[PDB]
């Protein structure tokens, strides 16, 4: 769907530019064989009960959502991905959702941003 003007991930508010930057960043990264901290990761889901995608069929990818993006981490300079992520349609770059570990029931769990 169209990138929202802003999104609230457990207190961290990101703009449409932060979101777009994450997706564009991830696509460029993949195109050049640079996968910072091994992201993007595949998003395996439609079975998900608390995450609603606003995009079509998979495959779906997930990449860290951060300020002054896009997220980047290097061989000798580790940078934490933080708790927030963007999910996009792998083959098209279509925005699907913003999710976060913040406010989830377990450390590895996710909830949708508002």
């Amino acid at each position: 769907c169209d990138i929202p003007q802003s999104t609230n991930c457990g207190g961290n508010v990101y703009s449409n530019d932060d979101i777009n930057t994450a997706i564009q960043g991830a696509l460029d990264d993949v195109a050049n064989g640079d996968r910072p901290d091994n992201y993007p990761h595949q998003y395996y889901x439609e079975a998900s009960e608390d995450i609603t995608l606003c995009c079509g069929s998979g495959p779906w990818s997930e990449f860290p959502l951060v300020y002054n993006g896009p997220y980047y981490s290097s061989r000798d300079n580790y940078v934490s991905p933080g708790p927030d992520r963007v999910i996009y349609q792998t083959n098209t770059g279509e925005f699907c959702a913003t999710v976060t570990h913040t406010g989830a029931a377990s450390y590895d769990g996710f909830t949708q941003c508002s």
